[PDB]
């Protein structure tokens, strides 16, 4: 596991924003054989879509063959709503770069048959492959997307009972992915970075299952370090140092 | 994971055998595609048998197309002997349903041949494939079945040293059940409750293993949640209160 | 898991010497199928190639259709250099038996594409299939090689900065070997072998995640096993009693 | 130490309340022999102060004799302010009992030799020679009044910066009670209640110091409990069970 | 505080027994200054009574101005009673030595006022002024004599319900001894040992809180410290190596 | 307790130097009430000796009515030997202040009667009344002086074996002084910060008792704060902010 240790959020939006722009572009990906790519929304990635879109906009990525799938979508709610997973993402992102719309895969929470949408979802990401990169936050209880604590770690897209309910992708379908980086903001998700880094695997803490993950990496900002020691974030920050140069 | 909180022994089977009742009839077994089911012995699974038996009686289940495999046996033992595990699952089970001699699965403690005999035990549950959903109980410090602690999560089925020997299935037979029920009773098992949900995964308590398992269940009664945070009990209780229903 | 607690340096050597010998006598290794095996360099594994030398010249074993592959070699140093590890492995083993150049695989710390080197070491490993037996030391913080602690568990041959450089194998290599047994001497090493043995899983302590190897063994002297409790040590010397016999 | 486990904030308050009329009547307080009573603020103590006041109306106690000591004040306040601690007490406990003003002791966040004032008031206690009962609450974080974690023990009445400042009494100024009487309420002081009762002696977590006082009670309702084991509630359950009858 | 390792529950006597017989002859009793003694009932001072008995035989000490106060005893229960403490008592100590009735001091478990006994039992204690040496046992879970979990260690002599009642001394009449000795044996007594000697200070394992006391002594025999690091058995053994001699 | 976090070893001499200073100047010693200093030696304390004695040269602090104590000295070494206690603290300090022999107190490590030594070292002390601040260090291990760890806190100055032995004041000598402020200096001392700092009170790491010590202050180093978790540095950091300024 990779632990980078910045100081703002900022900064962690423009390493996670490099790091996606450096795997892409030596990916190569084609109509073919495109570069699969799964998002998070909310605030927490806030920084690294815009840093994202700069890079874009300065010439250094292009999303013409990237495809992206995202971790979750509210049920029954207007998929045009300004408060949509769908809205979004088109807003501080999919507006902005030349990402094509059949690239683009958000779970319908408008579906008839909602068992069969969550379903379709795990089938279209095989049909593609696997995933190359998952980019998400995580619970201040350490939890992923809409999973609960004690999850199984081979869950799957579902519906969840916080709209009254979201569908959600599992922690199955996350850990399929290639790479799994997690965005960690603010001192409220410090005892969340304390038991992905430092704790034991566990399922109350669903992020410390990472460590099993072939290729897991945290991207943090300073508050969120608080209940580390002081000797574990040295070690990061000394192991790190030449990556985290120019952010 | 899932943790069934109930109050009793009696409230412990009922729910466990409706859930066997439930899978075998969604999976909707026949002749040349059975659902197969790990069982346990002793008194923990008693008031199980018990339930599922009446069910049965009751016409909600037939066990005609259901294949058994037993965990273990007593070496040296005659099989007939009224303390064998034979003679405890024909007596609490067996003889009050439908199932078909050729559908009983039970390690034989005779064989002149011991290796060979696990052997062919472990090559059975290949020949149908997998094991649908394997039920067990849990030893006070963790064990699973007579596998020692710190025991090799991919063990397998083997004679062990306490009748002087016994033939148990290893922790990889029961790990490679697609579903994991463990029945938890009394306070005795408090401690492995808890390293089981609150705990983290190590190898000296095998039952925290399950916490890396695609689909477990632990099924309680009230005196072994002792040595739980009362905010873990009150998690599970709020998130499976409509599960617990009518038991 | 299993823990061979013994007294002295020179009983551990004895002890994973006739493990080794065992193993590969039961194999019966011929020119078509050689038996492979992993191997560390240093104080540590000084007994127990002492050992095995001494069973060989005994005419207990031949190294004949043994290939060997070893876990590190520095980076730019001269290979008949004394201070290398082709040189120990030469000086303390390959010197006293039987096996052929064509069976000896280290890595080459002179190769003029670091990448390509380490690459093409996995390679090897997977066109004979699988090392059958990984023997190997850990570090004073649990790590193996010259992983660092939170090494990914499927990282793989690479170099590694401390000669200012090294390759090593990965944990991923060292895990995917059928057997893994690790050779823990000295009071330094308690606390790693605490939490091998005692400790939860975690990325921290690399040697901890051999809690979930399949087949995985630990032989200690006495001065490693300080930071145990008395009942874990009381509980391997009664279950090894027997296997400890002659060391 | 004694563990009240009540349900609801009411419960408490009307339990603290008896208790503290019961200590009162069974002191038989006169003009020469005073009950000295120490008294927090804010929303905790709000039941206790009502019960209190019913049980004075219903003339089951009388405040004539007994002399009151309150935890802090705010500097530089007017002290007719409707947010000092003066008319907090005044407007939920003195304005509706029979207690004479000069058996009143606020500390006078006005004085204008803050350290002569702090240092008069544990004068003032010495006068008298003990406070009998010490009722109060508890931070979050474990602390007690204004008193930081990591607070001596035996620390003294003085000026905190948090108004900009407040007076508190110190910690060994609490200590030196006969009997100290700690109101729980909330989740949200869940980790102090445990650290208080389950964990071990410890600055950083000063309620926790209360375990070597000769005469310490916590009075809590449900929500307070989350982070004790089962257990630990069941234990203080059955043996107070007769003293929570009637609240 | 000291921790004596031996083997055996002889030996523990042995030792606890010259131990006694040392402290009295360095102190020199008189009728003007007695030598004051604590002690305990049961099975775990079995070894060291009779121990005392054959040193007292032989001549190495005498009980001629030796004051005993003994820790408790059954409410209700006829005095001569064959299971009473006085009984148990008088047939494993007082009819073999030669300490004068005066001087023995037992629970009147059949005083009409109990409340008034045990307050004259402390007062007893103070008039001689200070025990000199109590012997003790520990309970499973760390209490002393009938005091429960979570007592206070200023607790003094009352009834406690356990015949169903019993007198049994305080916490604070323990500790305010000069010297304590407390003996533990059986491996039942190993998780109470190590709160003793490794655990943090705590009010739930009464015992720990000797770690507070100016001069606590640990007798115990080799199946009592299954719980102890090896390395903390190995210090105290070689530290206490040359008064174990002879035992 | 107040943790003071500085950066290099002489910034705490010039910070321990200067709350000495202050101490001093604030009780204004005379003849017949002097101000009494405990002292440690070794490594550790030179930066503070070396600050102390440029005040004294500067004008800002006399030691003329200043008597102290020092902690050890080594048994049967020759007191002008350039090894022994007494070398160091003339060389160091002694011979650079106005402090007359008479207020000098040094274990007599070659006295005829040790035991005797000891005692009237305690009585010397006790003659003045009180030692007003005692400077120490701590051991890897959280010992203090010469003392094990498990000693006593009560425990009093005594002969120890490690020269072959020393004399060594005891815990109590040390508890008993009116203000206590350890030297944290190294990585080495990082494990005992942590104890003292945010550890449970426990005999085994002796330091952690000082956290029951009316007036305890820690001055540490970068270094020694390694095992602390970030937000505890934070914490003291940012309350002590002030108070470092200058250093």
């Amino acid at each position: 596991m990779r632990l980078i240790p910045l100081t703002t959020a900022e900064q962690v939006g423009k390493w996670a924003a490099r790091h996606i722009v450096n795997r892409i572009n030596a990916f190569k990906p084609t109509a073919d054989r495109p570069f699969v790519l799964g998002l998070p929304t909310g605030g927490t990635p806030m920084t690294t879509y815009k840093a994202l879109v700069e890079m874009h906009k300065a010439g250094q990525v292009s999303f013409k063959h990237v495809v992206t799938f995202n971790m979750d979508e509210y049920v029954g709610l207007p998929k045009e709503h300004p408060e949509s997973y769908y809205s979004f993402m088109h807003r501080n992102f999919f507006d902005h770069v030349d990402i094509p719309a059949e690239n683009i895969n958000l779970l319908n929470g408008n579906a008839p048959d909602i068992d069969a949408e969550c379903r379709q979802y795990e089938e279209k990401i095989r049909s593609y492959g696997k995933i190359h990169l998952f980019m998400g936050g995580v619970g201040n209880d350490g939890h992923i997307a809409f999973n609960e604590p004690a999850s199984s770690l081979a869950s799957r897209t579902r519906i969840k009972t916080l709209p009254k309910y979201a569908l959600t992708v599992g922690v199955g379908t996350l850990l399929d992915a290639e790479e799994v980086m997690i965005l960690v903001l603010g001192s409220q998700k410090a005892l969340a970075l304390q038991a992905a880094v430092e704790g034991c695997v566990n399922h109350m803490w669903t992020i410390s299952c990472l460590q099993l993950h072939p290729k897991a990496i945290m991207v943090c900002d300073e508050p969120s370090t608080m209940e580390l020691k002081v000797k574990t974030l040295r070690y990061f920050n000394e192991l790190e140092a030449e990556n985290i140069k120019g952010l």
